[PDB]
């Protein structure tokens, strides 16, 4: 495009300054920062380098495309008018940097080192001649999982289930999506003022209670959409270590995923999606405790309807379907 850009195009130095991490995996760290007034998340890759990096070898520029692309389409459902959701992390820049990894990122990959542990390797290896992807989103808030003892009560809960429900529908509808990976660390929850959040579903639009938080869903490793059929997936046909995990009901899922879909990646099947949402819910019911339990009539009733939620939502079709005709969204 204009070419490789430095780490400073992107970071100048008192956003570089402000970075905080916040999270990791073996093809990302991720860090807040901010800018004018406002957090960030930065999420840094390094590409098309021959050597190990965490352990594997870095992607090319080509096998992280479609997740670059899967977040730009997934973002702009927020500004979208038959299909519109803000319930996908929103995507503001993509820059391909090149050099050495800023010292002053480095630090601050130490302090969650010393404070959390990383299963990473210290990025202190690179040459000025390596390549990154810098992907910018909106701040996000904390994952599900890390807020597993920090939610109010189950109507928290139900906010949650159906905010979430409500994105993989409209995205469905507009862009046949998958996500395909929608486990507890992939849910993220920040504070919100509104007292209700708005999508429009097909030209429909309604309105989810929030209960004071936004969902942003995050990590299209898996995922899979299309346009004018044209599909973008991971195809992870000959994968042998996603289907034999055990001990969370998260590596069932994999395998629930590839008996509906008969090994096929490419093809559009909405109920991984389902999958995914009962997932969600047996974690509410099962792995999430809460502030304030279900000690009135009205609490013990959402209880009820989102312990019935967990007992037929399996029987549903679609993200699509459960919002439409599930009890518990009207
Ligand atoms: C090619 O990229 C496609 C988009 O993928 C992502 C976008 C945003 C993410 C994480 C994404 O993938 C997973 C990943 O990179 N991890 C390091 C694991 C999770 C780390 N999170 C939870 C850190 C986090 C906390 N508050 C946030 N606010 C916004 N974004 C965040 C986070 N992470």
């Amino acid at each position: 495009q204009k070419g490789p850009v430095p780490f400073s195009h992107c970071l100048p130095t008192e956003k570089l300054q402000r970075c905080e991490k916040i999270g990791e995996g073996v093809f990302g760290e991720v860090f807040q920062t901010i800018a004018d007034h406002t957090p960030v998340a930065i999420k840094i890759i390094a590409i098309e380098g021959p050597d190990l990096v965490n352990g594997s070898h870095q992607k090319t520029f080509e096998e992280i495309l479609p997740e670059i692309i899967i977040s730009k389409e997934l973002s702009l459902l927020s500004g979208e008018v038959c299909n519109r959701t803000e319930g996908f992390i929103g995507l503001n820049s993509v820059h391909c940097v090149q050099g050495s990894y800023p010292p002053l990122l480095l630090k601050a990959w130490d302090h969650y080192n010393s404070t959390k542990g990383s299963a990473n390797d210290r990025p202190d290896f690179f040459k000025d001649d390596q390549l990154f992807i810098v992907l910018e989103f909106e701040f996000g808030g904390i994952d599900l999982e890390q807020m597993r003892t920090k939610l109010s009560s189950l109507a928290t809960a139900k906010s949650i289930l159906h905010q979430l429900t409500a994105s993989l529908a409209v995205a469905e509808a507009s862009l046949r999506f998958e996500h395909r990976d929608l486990h507890w660390g992939n849910v993220l929850l920040k504070k919100t003022s509104l007292k209700k959040l708005h999508y429009t579903l097909n030209g429909k639009s309604s309105t989810i209670p929030s209960c004071g938080l936004q969902v942003s869903i995050i990590d299209y490793t898996l995922s899979r959409l299309e346009r004018d059929g044209i599909v973008v997936f991971c195809d992870v046909s000959m994968d042998e270590d996603l289907f034999t995990g055990d001990g969370d009901y998260q590596f069932d899922i994999y395998r629930l995923m590839k008996k509906e879909n008969n090994n096929r990646w490419g093809e559009y099947h909405p109920y991984s999606n389902v999958l995914w949402l009962h997932y969600l819910t047996d974690k509410m019911l099962k792995q999430m405790t809460f502030k304030t339990k279900c000690n009135t009539p009205a609490m013990k009733q959402i209880k009820r309807k989102i312990q019935e939620f967990h007992r037929t939502m399996l029987n549903f079709s679609s993200a699509t379907d459960l919002l439409c005709q599930h009890s518990l969204f009207k």
